[PDB]
């Protein structure tokens, strides 16, 4: 009844896996080879031709953020968004902030030496705004347990760690971002996340290859 | 109780005016001078320092798309989104598509001659995807009346007309985009929109100035 066209390394696909597992929704995972996209992927997502794509009752939903809100509305038990409209607006605001700022991380795989240090400091400032104004003193973006905002920021955990190792730069460190670094550790320790993350060695190999391609 | 920090020309501010007027919500409009931003604007929107900003009960909500969803959740009567989760996901999908593709219009105020023709054809293709896959044969993106998707695309009416005149290029024409061109005319004729749009001559003057700045 539920199919997920995805991948073993995409952080965007993992957002959907986490949301489905938090809802207890059974699904079939269909791994796509992006160098030879299936006929179903091209039919289901003609606008972007990207994964993930959720297919529910044969109807497709593309774009991880759109999929996450569809899951929250379709399986409302175990809520992943607050009930209060102002708190829901703040959650959407921070999700949107992450979506817009994800592009700033691209420079980490394009710049060298004294230019790469500049890109890293700019990414630290993006994360500092998120830490100070978004997370604050809460354990998670969702308070005492993870919500759609934590899920949307999950790419800043093992994927960002792999990016830092591939590029030879440090961004999310405890001295510079104490609360965000503690959050990243707490997020990765949540059993649902711990049991559903790519193997670090395989993820690092993938990131080194993406960096090689972008020079 | 409701304040809107805005402007007389911003299409993003007009999205919020339309949503508030469709809900029958009384509000005070506070026009911001972006060359000398008020202390309230900087306090209410420290992340982006942009308008619009809605202030409801003294609590601020920045980003037009976030504001629109807050208005829909706070004043649920006269709904501006469908009830079905799949239809709601499609609405969010197209709103997101417009938000990402709005950047492609920037090239219309940066390119010249045989390069500007290329930027215009790329923008026509963005609109053709929206027309074929989003609007289809419906009168409005919301069916028989306007919804948040029509509101999000309202910038493709008089603002885009002004951009076409300022740059000397044609993008949204009836021969090339028959259904989208009919939609744009129908949208502008909705009494709520007709009574709440900037004066075209003033909007054109503003667009000519933005183009002069971007060369
Ligand atoms: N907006 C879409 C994006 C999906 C997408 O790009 N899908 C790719 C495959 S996944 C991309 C990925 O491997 C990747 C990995 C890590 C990051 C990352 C991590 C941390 C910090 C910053 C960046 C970002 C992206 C695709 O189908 N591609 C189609 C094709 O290329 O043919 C969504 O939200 O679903
Ligand atoms: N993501 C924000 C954007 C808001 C924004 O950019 N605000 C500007 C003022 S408005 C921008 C505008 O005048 C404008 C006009 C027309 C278009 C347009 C029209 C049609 C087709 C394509 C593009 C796009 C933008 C600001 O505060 N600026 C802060 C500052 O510059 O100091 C939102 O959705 O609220």
């Amino acid at each position: 009844d539920v199919k997920l066209h995805g991948s073993w390394v995409s952080p965007f696909n993992y957002r959907v896996i986490w949301a489905l597992k938090l809802k207890g929704v059974e699904f079939e995972h269909i791994v796509e080879d992006l160098t030879n996209k299936s006929e179903l992927l091209l039919k289901y997502n003609p606008v972007y031709k990207k994964i993930p794509v959720l297919v529910h009752g044969g109807k497709p939903i593309a774009e991880s953020l759109v999929i996450l809100e569809y899951i929250e509305e379709t399986w409302p038990e175990n809520p992943l968004l607050p009930t209060d409209p102002y708190e829901r607006a703040m959650a959407r605001f921070w999700i949107q902030y992450g979506a817009t700022k994800t592009a700033a991380f691209g420079a980490l795989f394009r710049a060298s030496g004294e230019e790469l240090e500049k890109a890293a400091k700019e990414v630290v400032e993006v994360l500092r705004v998120l830490e100070e104004q978004g997370l604050g003193d809460k354990k998670f973006f969702g308070g005492d347990s993870i919500n759609l905002v934590d899920i949307s920021f999950g790419l800043f955990t093992c994927w960002l760690e792999a990016i830092e190792e591939a590029a030879g730069v440090k961004v999310l460190e405890p001295s510079t971002l104490p609360r965000l670094h503690a959050w990243a550790q707490n997020f990765i320790e949540v059993p649902l996340i711990k049991e559903n993350i790519p193997d670090y060695d395989k993820l690092l190999l993938h990131m080194k290859g993406v960096r090689e391609k972008m020079m």
